[PDB]
């Protein structure tokens, strides 16, 4: 506290706390005849000394200090966001009071003298008070008084004081509590309960204490976001750095708590150094539970009586400060948002510490707090099935928490009806399919959090909740079958878009820092050994080429042999992501397109600046493996060049979002995505089109790109190019990776190429290999610049310069200034030989393949070494073609001609929603040449063709084998 007034404009954020930790210390108190005034050492917030109020009913006190109390307006100019003057303080009651405190605000008062609040006493124990000046009471420039005034209506009292203070709070976060009510309230849980009631049998209780035993397993047998300690000596050493003791009639002293969030009310970077030294002194609550719970671990594992004695007395003196610090049911503490942060290995501690607990007396209270402090959770917690209720969020840092929570209710009917009724929720969280873009599943197989399909979000959502269905399976409380198969389709979809990280394209808002498999590998095994008729063959055979493990190996994991999966092979339509992923050995080929319901790139304030392009028709070619070590190197990397994108090569200034903080760029129709055939076979369509009016968008910049993938290789083809600027600086990327000692080769037309730096133009007939064994062969452009060069680029976070030497290749479309095109071929096991017999094939009147149509309306491909025909249908269209006649929607058609039967498949990658509703299916009419009999595609002879009714639901490809009639 200073001679300065609260809110002073030498620094208005500066806060002023009475902490009695300074010379002359009550200098600024007076008391009426009826309170007596001390300095108690005996318990403290801040500092190590609080105020002692002795008084008689009625009587008051009070602070002399001057307030200019600035507007909301003024405190939110002062700090950048919504603000608001506070006072808090907090207060001790040893005994519980039968009334109420009365704080008033006012000019020159004394006992017997504008606005003012009310605390109720009826508790024990340290409780905070902070209230909005502006806004939470019953305030003029003059006031220089606050006075407390004891309850009339109670004879006698005792009340300790600290940390009397005025700052500038966050407005959003002054909470109601049991003490104090404000304009904000976050109101209490309410359960959801499920009928039938399962009851309390020795078998219902049994599974309730096995699913309690599981998860105690698997939390003393790594968990992200948990800071493991395993050293006795070191969780001893810093325990005792907490200085707690036991007080002689009840509570604690030690080292006050607060959370990360709550220390926002001092204004830390504004404390003077005198305040800022003493709040240095606090515990962060994060810190405190991770101990309390590395503490119930060592516990759980201790061999030694005396070492496993004293680790309980730790936990249980750690819980009581936590309690005595005002961490209690009816405890708002001013606000505890953000919850989970600082408190997520608390509840997980609780199933370790459950029997300890019990017979200390303290579940009840350890289980209220916790209850009172999830109310922040109330949308999930209450366990009513909303279209909220699969946030991918929750699955990983609140879904066990949740679990533990319920498993601590003390009625042992309630805990069943609880559990029973967590049970149900996660089976409908993991059944449903939420409308519009809201979290959860999708029936493709992807996984949306931020309204797309998003892995980051995903890969540890798949891990937490494989294992709460591994922790409740075989017992009356599993998670339906439904939720199950839903969580499989999902997770080997994530095995065939890995490899075992995610492509570039699927990096979200971290490109260079995709998200692995290796993270999840933990949720194969818990989902194989949790099914219906475990193992899961499929499943396990996951879990056993995700984390290396052999054949040998299985029988111990598994309880029978099952051979370690190979990577899948084929082609497999995401249109969810608006991708589809093609594999081939060892290689998987992520070809990514946007739309309406699909955005380009996550761009944050810190976050993929430079993303542009992440979804530009992109085809990022990743053997198993290490991205990094097949050079997709961040330093010097050109944003302008992701794998198969046609970009405009702008300037990273320019190249940068035009937002300073969040763009999720969405494209301009629905459709543009992927199809497949056979499991084998893919079609890429993607329309880039560009916003009429966005600030470094060219509105004129288009392409129509198509891929036909089979097999060991790729057709790519474009048409309709066009930019502002008659295609300047408009390039179409073969690849672009890191030069290194291991990627240092390139092959142009059978010579080697090494130098550094290199450059040269090539054209139709030419070929080239990079260093990762991918042939490109030019079967349609006029130049194709091919360059290895140093580069200079800039990170995605920070914008901060990079650099490195990179081999690339791109198309030059500058040499056609109106709907400029492109054709090229990609082999995935290219060798100088074979691109030689390639391009031998591509001379002899192009045995490679057909383009049968390349224009606005619809692309069309013959891969001739696959003998399949791919059907982009950019807009619906009557066309001339041996099999397909007419398609009435934009959709993806293939067709194979196999011995005596055609295979046609269609979709239409537009998944038919908007962020808020429902996806809805498309019904596509493909007519085709002919007379054929035959899936759940309809057909109709009419005429001399046949009528295919095909229903799209979520970009989900549907096909069907047809014979010829006579
Ligand atoms: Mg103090």
């Amino acid at each position: 506290a200073t001679s300065n007034p609260a809110f002073d404009p030498k620094n208005l954020m500066q806060s002023e706390i009475y902490h009695f930790a300074q010379n002359n210390p009550l200098a600024d108190f007076s008391s009426d005849k009826n309170s007596i005034l001390t300095l108690s050492d005996k318990r403290s917030i801040m500092g190590n000394q609080s105020l002692l109020w002795k008084w008689k009913g009625g009587s008051s006190f009070t602070l002399h200090k001057k307030l200019i109390v600035p507007t909301d307006k003024e405190a939110s100019k002062a700090w950048g966001r919504s603000s608001t003057p506070v006072f808090s303080f907090w207060l001790y009651n040893e005994k519980p009071i039968d009334g109420y405190l009365t704080i008033d605000f006012g000019e020159k008062l004394i006992s017997t003298s504008q606005a003012g609040f009310k605390v109720k006493l009826d508790f024990t124990g340290w409780r905070a008070v902070g209230v909005s000046l502006n806004n939470d009471l019953e305030l003029g420039a003059k006031v220089d008084s606050i006075r407390f005034k004891a309850p009339s209506n109670v004879s006698q009292g005792e009340i300790y004081i600290d940390r009397i203070m005025f700052s500038v709070d966050d407005a959003r976060y002054q909470w109601s509590d049991y003490q104090v009510k404000t304009r904000l309230s976050e109101p209490e849980i309410q359960f959801h309960n499920v009928k039938p009631q399962l009851p309390v049998t020795p078998e219902n209780l049994a599974a309730i204490d096995l699913i309690r035993q599981r998860l105690i397993n698997e939390f003393v047998g790594k968990e992200t976001n948990l800071a493991l300690e395993e050293n006795i000596s070191k969780l001893k050493s810093d325990f005792d750095a907490l200085n707690i003791h036991t007080l002689a009639n009840g509570g604690t002293q030690g080292r006050h708590l607060i959370t990360d969030k709550q220390i926002i009310i001092y204004q830390p970077e504004n404390l003077n150094s005198q305040d800022k030294q003493l709040f240095d002194n606090y515990v962060i609550l994060g810190n405190y539970t991770t101990l309390m719970f590395n503490i119930s671990r060592a516990y759980v594992l201790e061999k030694d009586p005396t070492q496993k004695a004293q680790l309980k007395q730790m936990y249980l003196l750690m819980t009581k400060h936590l309690l005595d610090q005002g961490f209690v049911k009816g405890s708002a503490l001013v606000t505890t948002h953000h919850w989970g942060y600082s408190s997520r290995w608390w509840y997980i501690s609780t199933l370790l510490m459950s029997d300890a607990l019990k017979e200390a007396n303290l579940q009840t209270q350890v289980y209220d707090s916790l209850l009172w402090y999830s109310r922040e959770f109330k949308s999930s917690f209450d366990m009513k099935v909303s279209a909220d209720s699969s946030d991918l969020d929750y699955f990983n840092t609140l879904s066990r928490q949740h679990l533990a929570l319920l498993l601590l209710e003390p009625d042992d009917q309630k805990r069943i009806n609880l559990v029973n009724t967590f049970s149900h929720y996660i089976t409908g969280a993991l059944t449903q399919v939420p409308p519009g873009g809201k979290d959860g599943l999708r029936p493709d197989g992807t996984a949306w959090r931020h309204e797309g399909n998003y892995p980051g979000y995903s890969f540890p959502a798949f891990k937490n909740a494989s294992q709460l269905i591994y922790l409740l399976r075989d017992t009356p409380f599993s998670v339906g079958e439904s939720g199950w198969n839903n969580l499989k389709k999902a997770m080997v979809s994530a095995w065939i878009y890995s490899n075992p990280e995610v492509g570039l394209p699927l990096a979200g808002r971290h490109p260079f820092n995709s998200p692995s498999l290796k993270s999840v590998a933990q949720g194969y095994y818990w989902l194989a050994m949790s099914a219906k008729s475990s193992p899961d063959k499929t499943l396990a055979s996951i879990y056993l080429a995700i984390s290396d493990k052999t054949q040998n190996e299985s029988t111990a994991i598994f309880g029978e042999t099952i051979t370690p999966a190979s990577l899948p092979q084929g082609f497999y339509a995401f249109n969810g992501g608006a991708f589809g992923i093609h594999r081939w050995q060892d290689k998987m080929v992520t070809l990514k397109a946007y739309n309406t319901n699909v955005w380009s790139s996550e761009i944050y304030n810190k976050d993929n600046r430079y993303g542009r392009y992440q979804s530009h028709g992109v085809a990022q070619i990743v053997s198993n493996g290490s991205q990094l070590s097949q050079g997709y190197q961040q330093e010097g990397w050109d944003w302008n060049r992701m794998q198969g994108a046609t970009t405009i090569h702008l300037p990273l200034k320019d190249l940068d979002s035009p937002k300073p903080h969040t763009l999720m760029q969405r494209g301009e129709r629905g459709f543009s995505g992927t199809s497949s055939l056979e499991g084998q076979y893919g079609m890429m369509a993607f329309d880039l089109i560009y916003p009429a009016n966005l600030e470094r968008f060219d509105p004129n910049f288009t392409a129509k790109k198509s891929v036909l993938a089979a097999d060991n290789h790729l057709i790519f083809i474009g048409s309709n190019i066009n930019s502002s600027d008659k295609n300047k600086n408009v390039e179409t990327t073969l690849f672009q990776h890191a030069i290194t000692p291991t990627l240092n080769t390139l092959w142009i037309n059978g010579q080697k190429i090494e130098n550094m730096p290199y450059q040269t133009t090539l054209q139709q007939g030419d070929w080239l290999i990079d260093s990762n064994g991918n042939g490109y062969l030019i079967t349609q452009a006029e130049k194709v610049n091919v360059s290895r060069q140093h580069q200079v680029s800039a990170e995605n976070k920070n914008r901060q310069p990079t650099e490195g030497n990179f081999s690339s290749a791109w198309i030059d479309h500058s040499t056609r200034p109106k709907d400029a095109s492109y054709e090229y071929m990609v082999f995935l096991d290219a060798t100088p030989e074979k691109m030689g017999e390639m391009a031998q094939k591509f001379r002899e009147n192009n045995g490679l393949y057909q383009v049968l149509r390349k224009d606005k309306d619809v692309h069309i491909i013959l891969d001739k070494l696959s003998n399949v025909t791919g059907y982009a249908f950019y807009q619906p269209a009557s066309i001339e073609d041996k099999w397909i006649k007419k398609v009435n929607k934009p959709a993806i058609v293939m067709t194979h001609r196999q011995k005596d039967t055609l295979i046609v498949s269609a979709v239409t990658p537009d998944l038919n929603m908007t962020r808020q509703k429902a996806a809805t299916p498309v019904t596509i009419n493909v007519t085709i040449n002919g007379k054929w009999q035959s899936s759940e595609v309809k057909y109709q002879v009419s005429g001399d063709n046949t009528e295919l009714t095909f229903t799209s639901y979520f970009g989900i490809p549907q096909e069907i084998k047809l014979s010829p009639l006579p």
